[PDB]
């Protein structure tokens, strides 16, 4: 095929031109974002049952929805939480590759089937189904500077002022506001109520009946007798617009002819629906929006958009209203695609140099400078074809890919000119000639490389998602460069290169080059001699190969098994949990202190703190709060001290004191979706509908047995533990004795204590809620329970003191279910040095000593680990078996193939060493870079064994053919390894945004290259000669 | 439409949703109501199912479920003064008129309120005068749109949005197609000479 | 009846969430609280099934009570706990002792 | 309800959810004094109408709870808009036996 | 490049399709019996003349 | 899907009351196994007769 295009350079150009345009166009349309959809798609169903308890929601709401959650496609598992505030959440988890769109719909439809089956108060509340995945683009903060406005005041602002405009800017997807719009809240005074002998329940029905937009008829509606000439219509009543009107509803008319109104009973004013979580951004209250990138959009353009938009609004915003941007992902996304176009440009730069050095022609310099961008552009087109995105994993994929891209250029250009040099043929004939030599091995290597990468793409789970990204991207490049290096470069050589006279090696060139050509000329001879002696004394060396091999298997058993790398995303988490009971004041101050310590001791690294109460990563409720510590830009805090991982250290030190709460500091997962990386998780669950306190036993025997275990460390329980609960106990007898109905006693303890969603009023146009509830001071202490009176059999108001009797029992403030059954989630890590597989092995032993009736099931990355894990050996054996076969054909022997495969280890140790010398781990970035390196290493070997057997065929001796090959191949392999190590160095030493991953690749790459370049050249011939003999 | 009727380019220039229509009211104070013993459970759900109607029950009719409806008599339901004719029971027994227990005024509503892309607007159609073409037509409009208050913008929709599309593609179109014919001729005839001469 | 109740309360939903099953029919029921009225008694105490029902509807209820640490709270408050009102019944004894 | 109280209690709020759907070309809502509402979402010239529907639905499952207690009862219809009528099949009374 | 810039831009050719539509928009609030009259004169002008 | 249901119930068996055993009254899949496995058998026969 190449000899064909060599005579058709224009055709050859036109093909390079098209593969260019496609790519060029495609890079436009192509979406841009930080990660693919690596997480298992999940849908969240959520309601709050105002004033309910954790049981009065799992038993009346959760259990119900669950019993209708079946017959959904691609369901993996399903897990729910029901907690101490009204809130509930059921999360349905689907297998990878599942259209979130139909998952959602399927799940929401089954939700409908069970809606009428649900408590009418919940029913009226409105149940939300949502895509429950944390790909948050940015997070907009909206704060009150002068403390004038509350969370409630603010969330209403962004709902009526900056929610519409936000939703209408390009690339804006699923956003979620912190807080609801407004709602007429009223607060009944029990004392003041008892006075006019009025019950809470009255106020309710009062407002239900006095606030309605009644159905209006038509004046002239059909049918109608002749004469009809006005078909106009009428408008019925109207709903209450102001809180003032909510004070004018007659509750009672006394015998005195007096009017009793709501004012004389409660205070009426605008507020919020739920008061369960408080958010402060630097002391002062605030709310905001968590924005998600529209599916298919450009993370850069869209971040700019949702920025100018809430900037064309800052003028109109009230005083104190300042907008902040706490969390934002486009910085890193922008960075890790600057640091790609960079290392790409410098790659082709370094190539032009290293090309010039060893060669002469500025012309030979031109070939690789065309053939490489051409392959990059096109490589993008292939991504479009496969519906992939320009993303963090997808771009690094191209970084690792130029090692291979750069080769196929210089391997082809160097070789044409070697032929030209040692045979004095013309550009064409020497093009024609070398393409005869290499052609087949090129087709050959393109397949071998394919078997080397592709397998990983057949991995299941989220690890398979990230792998697949690298694989598909670096195979597209490889294959595409092989075609360009068959129909483009050969013509380019044939056309652009100048001729050189036989035997000329530039030795008498004088100048610096003269020195160089001479020096290299001598050094190659040295090499030949090295190899020559290695072939004349095989055994000993063969032995030392075994040794270095042994050391490779050693290094694997002594290298951190960690998941993907750890970066420094400008955020630090602080999870606060004050003791059982506690309050939205206590916890709210424990965290209020955390802001100071950070903004008064770590102000060298911490920009701002966003704090929250009544909400954790392990539970909702007052005995739990959080702080999202945001760090100064990457530059403005260099030095290992100002690193998230060092910030976290000091934090936990200082925070270790507090003998009230229980503060913890840590950094988010590498990829921000339930990333325990190296850390298992699990659900204990009672298949046999045994007690709940039997579960507690089961859990507690677990933990108090995981400690008595070597294999595991840091086995905590996820989710809060039992708190003291105040159990009421109304007397069904004494109640009727006095003459009070149970209906009134409950309905009264309801609206008084727990909220009550009552009626809809409209203001500013939009319909907002109306919440009836007792005074704060009227429900703070057990005694306040008495302040509430119910109307008796008739006339007289009876106090709770009568029938109500309290007790303090224990209960759970957060009930958990997993797969329809109640469960308790527990986390944990393997002991230092041990693997998750070891951890799980041990856990599976300390589960058999559990209360008969309790079971378990892996759920998180654990569920995945155990799956992808089973297929690993299969896939390896497959790439092994396929790589062999391909070599077998390339050489026409079942033997010499081994002479290329035994090269693998040579380059591996280099990577391992460097990786440990740098104190890193088995990052996916290392894991992949390790394949990208035994790629080149292989390519290098296949071409030298190729040339070797060609000579042995022209009738030279194995030993001679070996050394003659090596001599022929040395120059090229030196120029790629030189070109490449230098190209990657910058990454190995990068500092700042995303540097942490750029370290994972470069570190092991240079380690792999260096060790594989040096070692391959000596041992490959050893291998070839060795096997040819045996 | 002022200018649209004058401008010699367009015709049949309609609107959608005419001007504002005449409507009424039913102001009713819970005062006089609870005066002669009448809560907001009767007077509320009695005006509705009298002047309009009221879906009450299902009923079989030759095997096909249908509906029973409650409307007031066409005689007393067709005019303003026909309001008083309706009486509501007392919390005590007697009856109550709409006289001193309900008033009716007179306002202007609006048959349809239209929006496009989260914004109040109004659809307006029109054909192009004989001889001229859609483009010629869209040309005229484009100018008599500036003669509108600085805040009343516009946008094309439907069949006109579609025309703006094909117009704003032709350039790219012709380009890429020329570009292809050039390349293919180039590759085909291993030349830059005869492609370039074909183009001309 | 014993067996039927296992199936439904225990293996039914897992099965109904097993990959590939799109529908299922059980040959039996799971348990339920059975109230067997007897007019030979209803009559005596001059009572109707309607009077029953409405009782069950009011005496076997899971109710939205509230909490002592009520949010929004009052300044200084330092005691928060869920108060649990009436919670529905499990045993027949509980169902037998409801006042009509 | 008035054409003004409708576009402000229903229309206005569902658009804020229709905003940002895949391939959304444009949206045109309509509020009438019949109490009748009807918003129309036109997608781009090649998108799958089913997922388009499935999507629109998915967004409504988020605006509904903000709707008047009344509307939430009725049931909002989602259906594929066509401007065409294929043909009208009619029937006339050939005598006088039947009326309009 | 002259001719091109001086020919009328269009989309699709108008086409006689053996069909026509007549929308009657009688004044606001007018009676159902009032519209029905205007719509009957349609039939006349059409069914009887053209 | 049959292989799956047996994975679910065999995952729930150790929590059933000591006394009862899960049985399989009516099952169509066993024939699908048998029938294909039978053709597989007639392969080794054909390939061998040929
Ligand atoms: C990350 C922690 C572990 C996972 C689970 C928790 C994740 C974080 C959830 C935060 C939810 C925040 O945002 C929420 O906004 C809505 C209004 O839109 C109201 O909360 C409510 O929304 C609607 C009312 O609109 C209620 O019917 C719903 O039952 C309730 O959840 C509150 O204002 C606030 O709770
Ligand atoms: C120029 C490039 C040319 C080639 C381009 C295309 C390359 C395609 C490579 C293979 C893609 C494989 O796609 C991937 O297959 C695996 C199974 O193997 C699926 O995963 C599924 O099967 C595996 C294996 O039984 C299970 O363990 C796993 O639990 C399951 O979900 C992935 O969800 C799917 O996405
Ligand atoms: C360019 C188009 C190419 C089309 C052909 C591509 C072949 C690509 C390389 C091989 C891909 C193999 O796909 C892979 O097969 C193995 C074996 O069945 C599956 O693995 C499963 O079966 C094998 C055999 O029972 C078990 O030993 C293994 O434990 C199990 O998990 C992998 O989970 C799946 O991902």
């Amino acid at each position: 095929m190449s000899k064909f295009f060599i005579d058709r350079p224009i055709f050859a150009w036109v093909i390079a031109l098209v593969i260019m345009l496609a790519g060029g166009l495609s890079i436009l349309s192509l979406p841009v974002n930080q990660y693919p959809a690596i997480a298992p798609p999940a849908i969240a169903v959520q309601v709050s049952y105002p004033g309910a308890s954790a049981e009065t929601v799992q038993d009346t709401v959760v259990q119900v929805i669950e019993q209708q959650m079946n017959g959904i496609d691609n369901l993996r598992y399903i897990s729910s939480e029901s907690n101490s505030d009204g809130s509930m959440t059921i999360t349905v988890t689907f297998e990878q590759g599942t259209d979130p769109d139909i998952a959602q719909v399927q799940v929401q439809n089954k939700l409908q089937l069970a809606t009428p089956l649900l408590p009418q108060e919940v029913q009226r509340q409105g149940i939300r189904v949502t895509k429950a995945v944390k790909n948050f683009l940015m997070v907009v903060g909206v704060v009150s500077t002068d403390g004038s406005m509350t969370k409630e005041d603010l969330s209403n602002y962004i709902v009526s002022n900056i929610q519409d405009p936000l939703s209408r800017t390009k690339g804006v997807g699923d956003f979620q506001v912190f807080g609801s719009q407004y709602s007429m809240r009223i607060w009944l005074d029990p004392a003041k109520l008892n006075s006019y002998q009025l019950t809470p329940g009255d106020v309710s029905s009062a407002i239900q009946a006095q606030n309605v937009q009644i159905s209006s008829g038509q004046l002239g509606g059909l049918p109608a007798v002749k004469g009809q000439q006005l078909n106009a219509t009428i408008i019925g009543k109207t709903r209450l617009q102001t809180a003032e009107q909510f004070e004018n509803i007659l509750l009672k008319v006394n015998p005195d002819g007096s009017q009793v109104r709501l004012k004389d009973v409660a205070d009426v004013g605008l507020g919020g629906q739920d008061y369960s979580i408080n958010a402060q951004f630097n002391g002062s209250p605030a709310s905001g929006i968590a924005i998600k990138l529209a599916t298919g959009a450009n993370a850069l353009d869209t971040a700019k958009a949702i920025r100018q938009t809430i900037a064309n609004l800052e003028p109109f915003m009230p005083q104190g209203m300042k907008v902040v941007y706490p969390y934002d992902t486009t910085p890193v996304v922008s960075a890790s695609i600057h640091e790609v176009v960079k290392t790409l440009g410098e790659a082709i730069l370094l190539v032009f140099l290293v090309m010039y050095l060893f060669l002469q022609n500025f012309r030979a310099t031109l070939i690789p400078t065309i053939a490489v961008p051409v392959v990059l552009l096109g490589t993008f087109g292939v991504l479009a074809a496969f519906g992939f995105s320009i993303n963090t994993l997808t771009m690094f994929g191209m970084v690792l890919a130029i090692g291979l891209l750069v080769d196929d250029a210089i391997v082809v250009v160097e070789n044409v000119e070697r032929v030209m040099a040692e045979e004095g043929l013309s550009p064409r004939e020497a093009a024609r000639k070398s393409m005869g030599q290499i052609q087949g091995a090129l087709v050959g290597i393109a397949m071998v490389l394919s078997a080397v990468f592709l397998p990983m793409a057949f991995f299941g789970g989220s690890t398979g998602v990230i792998y697949r990204q690298f694989s598909i991207t670096i195979v597209s490049a490889m294959a595409l460069s092989v075609i360009v290096a068959l129909i483009l470069t050969p013509a380019l050589c044939a056309t652009m290169l100048k001729p050189i006279e036989k035997g000329d090696h530039g030795e008498h060139k004088g100048g610096f080059f003269g020195w160089f050509n001479r020096m290299f000329l001598s050094t190659t001879h040295g090499y030949e001699r090295g190899v020559a002696s290695i072939l004349k004394h095989r055994a000993p060396y063969l032995l030392i190969y075994v040794v270095i091999v042994a050391g490779m298997i050693w290094m694997f058993t002594r290298i951190p098994t960690a998941f993907l790398p750890d970066e420094d995303q400008g955020v630090l988490f602080a999870q606060v949990q004050t003791p059982p009971g506690s309050s939205a004041e206590r916890t709210q101050v424990v965290v209020d202190s955390m802001r100071e310590y950070l903004l008064e001791k770590e102000s060298s690294s911490v920009s701002s703190v966003f704090t929250v109460t009544g909400f954790n990563f392990a539970g909702r409720g007052q005995s739990s709060g959080m702080a999202f510590i945001m760090l100064k830009p990457w530059e403005e805090r260099p030095g290992g001290e100002n690193s998230v991982f060092e910030l976290a250290k000091r934090a936990q030190m200082h925070f270790f004191s507090f003998k009230d709460a229980m503060v913890f500091a840590f950094a988010p997962p590498s990829v921000l979706e339930l990333g325990n990386a190296t850390g298992f998780d699990l659900f204990l669950q009672d298949q046999a509908g045994v007690g709940h306190e039997v579960l507690l036993q089961a859990r507690n025997k677990f933990l108090m047995l995981a400690a008595q275990n070597p294999a595991l460390q840091r086995v905590r329980p996820n989710g809060m533990s039992d708190e003291p609960q105040y159990k009421l106990e109304i007397d069904d007898e004494k109640a009727s004795a006095l003459g009070v109905s149970l209906a009134d006693i409950n309905s009264t303890v309801s609206i008084a204590w727990g909220s009550s969603y009552v009626n809809d009023f409209i203001d500013r146009g939009r319909v907002k809620r109306v919440y009836l509830q007792g005074r704060p001071d009227a429900r703070m202490n057990p005694d306040d329970l008495s302040k509430w009176y119910v109307r008796n059999d008739k006339g007289e108001m009876v106090p709770f003191n009568a029938f109500a009797t309290g007790k303090w029992e224990y209960g759970s403030p957060k009930l958990e279910r997993y797969n329809g059954v109640p469960a308790m989630e527990i986390l944990g890590e393997p002991a230092p040095g041990l693997s998750s597989g070891d951890a799980m092995a041990a856990v599976e032993e300390i589960v058999k000593q559990l209360p008969k009736g309790v079971g378990y099931s892996w759920t998180g990355l654990s569920y995945e680990e155990r799956l992808s894990g089973s297929q690993a050996p299969a896939l390896y054996a497959l790439s092994l078996l396929v790589v062999f076969l391909c070599l077998a054909a390339l050489y026409e022997s079942w033997s010499i193939p081994f002479s290329v495969m035994l090269v693998v280890p040579l380059g591996v140790i280099g990577a391992l060493l460097a990786t440990s010398m740098r104190g890193l781990s088995n990052d996916v970035f290392f894991q992949v870079g390790l394949l990208t390196t035994i790629g080149l290493s292989a390519k290098n070997a296949i071409l030298i064994v190729e040339f070797a057997k060609e000579l042995h065929e022209q009738g030279k001796g194995i030993v001679e053919a070996a050394i003659e090959a090596c001599r022929m191949r040395l120059r090229p392999i030196v120029m790629t390894s030189l070109a490449f190590i230098l190209g990657v160095v910058p990454l190995a030493i990068s500092t700042g945004a995303g540097s942490g991953s750029q370290h994972a690749i470069g570190t092991g790459v240079i380690g792999g290259m260096v060790t594989a370049t040096v070692l391959a050249i000596f041992w490959v011939p050893l291998f070839y000669v060795a096997v040819s003999t045996l």
